[PDB]
DNA sequence: TTGACATATGCTCACAATGAGAATATGTCTT
DNA sequence: AAGACATATTCTCATTGTGAGCATATGTCAA
């Protein structure tokens, strides 16, 4: 199967492209037909969204842990659009940290904290792994580890995916390991944007300085601060200056700015 | 669907790879229904082409052929049949200074990109950004994208151009492609954040942890530097013992905290 | 179309902290 | 005390970090 991860950004809110009513991402079977395994997903994504497709790279290769019952292969890929779409955080409510720490997180807390304190031998062992992806016991919150917070409640079986004889889910499910595939490109982009945000293809032909801070904060799930994204942008030369002006939420003029060719250049 | 392994050991300050078939292949298998997780299935294979015990797998790369899928997988062991990494790709290894065979690779490599006027501005910037061919730097963590511009320009056996030109040893299908996967990657793990405790040994030293991420980078590193570095990433901690250096000195054995060990 | 407070933008300090390049005293043989 | 060559250990002039001002510059409900 070749299960498509398309993220397109509106009203700084990271959505994603989904079908069957959001219960699964659009994933179509590899044919005897289709050449490379980028133009066959190409296939499928025309003739279930029509909607045109950007660059794609690969993100990871799952095998299916199916508890019913032929295997299933899974290899997702990446990609990146202007916009069925649906909220990043309608799945993953706990990765959205912009407005501060959420509250879903401490109904997570507390049945990860039993679920570690079930077995003593592996209370000190689990104690570790809810300290390095979440925080029971302290930490910081490393917005990175995002596929391995998702294994983690696999787990333990606090989703719905994982068929826990207490039916405990947080987040909307998917169709198999379709959030778990969507955990992975998530990871990746932030992988990507914390060191060289190159996102010409969420954002515009122009855009402004408030603007691109907006997406990126969107996407990490993370309030950045003001003055240190300038100078981020300044020493991996990415943008330019287009001479034109804008503007800006609150009535105050802004200078536009585009992805300088360069970086186009390496994409 | 193929499962292609790529088990990495450094011997005599020699990154080596686990080859089957006299060295001309990888260590693969055929995916069925009996193996339970992907990386269980590629631990049975290795299991009986090589018998060797494995480390730990992380996914490399999946990768299409002319109709066969394949998944790679990068492994660190200690070497308890092999053969070295530049073999293959001698061009990569720069630890005695540039080689002299790039001399000819970068000639056949600008003939190719001078062969159509249209695309002479623009093949020249591959050759730039990966090799050398308009200056720039040498980048060690672009070794997948500098196979992919020669198996592009036909410059390798597994081409199939009628000019028969071939450097380094080729191997069986798309093998040698899995393998400049697992170097790209492991390259890009060892300049940040060296967690290299399966190919070290229980205690080591700092000239050997030295000689061994220059011989995977392939890049001679500066002496003082690599102290600062393994210090900052709190990576290893004394051992308590001494030991007889290359030079008969006494220098501190030291070996990679637990912690190391309890992240991946 | 026009007023005091009203909401982001460049442009600018500030130390804390890091960083490519060299330089100082400790020690391990064979002579 | 003649030297040999690698260890753990200062000093320096740079570049990225986090946290705080400083001069623009308004359209927004009233008149």
């Amino acid at each position: 199967e070749l299960i498509a991860v398309v993220t397109a950004i509106t009203t700084d809110e990271p959505r994603v492209m989904t079908v069957r009513e959001g219960a699964a991402l659009p994933s179509g079977p590899f044919e005897f037909g289709h050449r490379t395994l980028q133009s066959g997903l190409r296939e499928w994504i025309h003739e279930q969204t029509h909607h045109p497709v950007g660059y794609l790279e690969q993100l990871y290769t799952f095998a299916d842990r199916d508890r019913n019952n032929g295997r299933t292969i899974s290899i997702g890929y990446l990609g990146l659009v202007r916009e069925f779409w649906h909220g990043w955080y309608e799945y993953f409510p706990w990765e959205d940290h912009r407005q501060g720490r959420p509250d879903i997180l401490d109904s997570i807390i507390d049945k990860l904290r039993a679920w570690a304190d079930s077995e003593p031998d592996s209370r000190a062992q689990r104690h570790l792994r809810a300290d390095f992806t979440f925080g029971l016991d302290g930490g910081g919150w490393n917005e990175e580890l995002t596929l391995q917070r998702y294994e983690l409640l696999y787990e333990a079986g606090l989703v719905g995916e994982a068929q826990s004889e207490p039916r405990i889910n947080f987040g909307r499910p998917m169709f198999a390991d379709h959030r778990r595939i969507l955990a992975t490109g998530i990871a990746r982009l932030r992988a990507k944007i914390k060191y060289r945000p190159v996102v010409f293809e969420l954002m515009a032909d122009s855009f402004t300085l408030l603007q691109l801070q907006r997406a990126i904060e969107a996407l990490a799930g993370l309030t950045l601060h003001k003055q240190n994204f300038r100078r981020l942008i300044e020493q991996q030369q990415l943008v330019e200056e287009t001479g034109d002006m804008a503007t800006e939420t609150g009535g105050r003029p802004a200078k536009l700015f585009r992805f300088r060719q360069t970086v186009l250049d390496e994409r």
